[PDB]
């Protein structure tokens, strides 16, 4: 036998960082959990017990804190950059860095109509989350995301003209409740390294700022024909809107909201048109995906 | 042996409801989890396999669709109140009802700075629960709450002056993060049944609103000297503000943040006042509860 | 306005101790997690933000991790017994002590049929719990517990004869699946203090074995006319195996299983007599709970 | 834009199935979830609205419990495969199936010795997984797998001789604990198709029970240098009992448990040698993978 592929490191290593300006008083605070797995020329520590390859997984958190200590943490697309580069440059065998980080929200708080300077809620477990791989002689990968941001609208969407055979029992519709917990990703045209990376810092939170914004809008103001149909629009969208992005993938699960018939009851009218009490469905679900790219 | 206390019915009823307004177009949602347990002269399913003292759970599920397609399910005080005392009023032998909501944010989308007629966001996980008992002969109690509302501050916060002894080595602290998940709950005074509850409507949507308008501005303004003291100042705000309110409680986790000592790296200095990394802690966490009533 | 409660602690304590058997070489493994909660005169760290009366959240956590190092942490109800009275007898101004613990599972793993001294698995997240409050004049009150045991029979399960009226569906039967997490609750009588809860150590452990033998063996022999009638029977047997029990308490959800028609595909006979495949339903579900007592 | 990859269909799809032996009396049960996800020519739901190409995601969920009814579910490589190859060769447009079965335990009751003939427990949440990717023309790739198996063994575990440098804090060790969620999965040989699948169905079970006694005793015998070392010997172990296994994967998070230094309080020693209590760490974690194949 022989090892084919192998990565290791730390997850779930959670991070606060506190900027404090002392010209305004004004606070900022980022939270993130992040994990980085390491590749290179390490296979003796599996099949020959040879730890001197290893560096430490608990280093591996050490350089995390440090890291975050003597650099800034956004964009993370630059912060998880920079963590990546530090270890390939610095281990002459560790040739790859795989570092996922998710940011945590920390919205600042509005008391009587102004921003507070040191107090913040959580509005929401919406995500935003990068991918960076670092590899050696091949530049600097980034997956840029955001995911968990739950939507619902109660009409303007509808479903039908599909394929009816003898494994279908599902009705066409011309009304329908859609709801989906989007997850969308966009992936950046390959960086020679962090000069290049450093150079592009502004278009980071841009980006993000504009796939939301398209969602947002496409999803409320689409007569949407399918799920399909309107997460083709969103992705068609951002990737005219940044020349950098290289594709647009979504993955959206299709939360049902199933009528319920109450008809037995006294002839209460509780379908079609009359529909007014709904049971949400936990599971199944819909799972749609699609990756757009350019012609 | 005899049967002492005994409940049973049906949890877990997701329920949603959407309003329709034909002049402007706007559709409304709402969405809850519903718990409904009934007690009464019910032991001899349990002793003699007696099941003719049954309501079905399954009819209990049945009945919250049904009420929920006959009245409004807002706010959550008067729709639970509805429900319950429906339940001691059909069933001759059933004489109380317990019944637990939690509603679930949907919040009409902004869309290029209009509200959007029929789409909505979770912005957050923070629930507003009710839960309502009808007691047969003994009227109405209502306990109304916000939940999962979670905050932080980054500086304002002190610890210092507890007791100190052989079992102590938490330092004393003038400037600390404080972060906690809001759990507070008011009791209104009894009410001698349904008329009653439907003349005091309006005070339930402005209470609920109170009383997270000041815990949020409590939680931002307030030095605090401890948990403890600064909830204790929450709690006697909303006692000032609303007559029919008889207690509040609140129940706070002290979620730590702790801070990193990076000296043995390079003298690098990120304690006391140069502390910008910290460590969120998942666990253990501080857990301090207060009932306030009034003298 | 007035503290009309108050209680502060620390929750989510994970402790491991290990015991080495010098002689066998055998090692056995405890792993709990701990909450400790304290009420006593500390109104003024709320009212007046005096902090002179507080433990530290900090320091209860220490004192769990040195109580545990110099004492049996097994069985729990001892361990949560020395755990209270500690607080109560240490501090003056502390007149009550509520521990909770929850024990994990490691199991001794068989290796070709003979146990291993030093290695474990957990066998199913069911969980032994202890619920100890430790009060200064009133003695030593113990709820024990078994929880998240996951259990389902295929047939033996009925439920007919229940109330029909005009909310009512659901269809009388005699061969269901019956499917719970039981959750089984015994109430000691009240103990004196240390010495009399040491005087009856052997009877917890031996206690718990019997109740969770008696869940079992009644679950999977009882010809069950509802959960209602089983679940007492279950209760009987516990009450009459240990007179040191005053009473015993289950919450049980019924975790449905839903026949799906197949015949509109082709004739295809899937209910009744013939059903085979099922549809287990997340949501929503029945919950049925009794205590039983003495006569 | 170009739609560069879709795949859709329906996820968490619970089944249960009930077979009886009306010979014996004796009935056993099968509990999984499934996800089945499609690829085709169906760009143009995409991309012009065009719903003609949609097999609709209902129409799926009702084809899995069709097949499960009129075939076998065990093994689960086996129904998965069946499950696949009917969506490639009842649509002419559809191309690839993906199917994804997680097995849920339900393990036969001991009651006084004999194993009861209808009554189960879920022993763990230890799951047994299957991904079948049914690729028309190309055959049949199925990877099996063993998740959420939990072991802890509490010494025979060293880690010393890694790299330091001034990162690092970590101190050497010949003896600590070692704690684990074991996710492992074995990828066979690319099949032809279904009569291949089926020519090899006793192999399937076998082959489970082979990894999960392998990875058991392994972990409790190996006086373990690294997780790394320890988990090739497992891979190692298992490709040498079964030549249709391509490669064997193990992914391993490090659960820590730190020791308590004591000895502030009255000089308790509970360090290296001396240590009982121990602080389980829920975060970060270690996470150590490797994919091993044939020379
Ligand atoms: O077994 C281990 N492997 C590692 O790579 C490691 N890093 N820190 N501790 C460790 N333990
Ligand atoms: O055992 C049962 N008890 C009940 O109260 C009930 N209600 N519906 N189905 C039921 N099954
Ligand atoms: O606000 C606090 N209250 C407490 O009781 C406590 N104990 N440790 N830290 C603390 N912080
Ligand atoms: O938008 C939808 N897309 C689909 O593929 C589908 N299948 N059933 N309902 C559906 N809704
Ligand atoms: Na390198
Ligand atoms: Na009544
Ligand atoms: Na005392
Ligand atoms: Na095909
Ligand atoms: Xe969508
Ligand atoms: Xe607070
Ligand atoms: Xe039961
Ligand atoms: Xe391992």
């Amino acid at each position: 036998s022989a090892v084919k592929a192998a990565r290791y490191g730390k997850d779930n290593v959670r991070v606060y960082k506190v900027h404090k300006d002392e010209k305004t008083g004004v606070q900022t605070v980022y939270e993130m959990t992040v994990c980085v797995l390491l590749e290179g020329e390490i296979e003796t520590s599996y099949t020959k017990a040879d730890n001197s390859v290893i560096v430490a997984t608990d280093s591996i958190k050490n350089t995390i804190y440090i890291t975050a200590k003597q650099n800034p943490v956004t964009p993370p697309e630059l912060f998880g950059s920079i963590l990546g580069t530090h270890f390939i440059e610095k281990y002459n065998h560790i040739h790859a860095a795989h570092v996922n980080i998710v940011c945590h929200r920390w919205t600042r708080m509005d008391i009587d109509g102004k921003p507070h300077p040191h107090s913040f809620i959580r509005d929401s477990e919406e995500k935003r989350n990068v991918q960076v791989d670092v590899v050696e002689g091949k530049g600097i990968d980034i997956k840029s995301s955001l995911s968990g941001l739950t939507v619902l609208k109660s009409t303007n969407s509808q479903f039908w003209g599909f394929l009816r055979d003898e494994y279908t029992t599902l009705k066409e519709t011309w009304d329908r409740i859609l709801s989906t917990d989007v997850d969308a990703t966009w992936q950046w045209k390959n960086f020679s390294g962090l000069q290049e990376v450093r150079s592009h810092v502004p278009k980071f939170d841009a980006t993000w700022a504009t796939a939301r914004e398209v969602t947002l809008k496409t999803f409320a103001e689409d007569n949407s024909a399918s799920v399909q149909a309107t997460m083709y629009k969103m992705a068609e969208q951002i990737l005219a809107r940044q020349q950098l992005i290289e594709t647009v993938e979504y993955s959206l699960p299709n939360k049902h909201y199933f009528e319920i018939d109450l008809s037995w009851h006294k002839g209460l009218q509780n379908t079609g048109k009359n529909a007014e009490v709904f049971a949400p469905q936990s599971d199944p679900n819909g799972l749609i995906k699609c990756t757009v790219g350019r012609s």
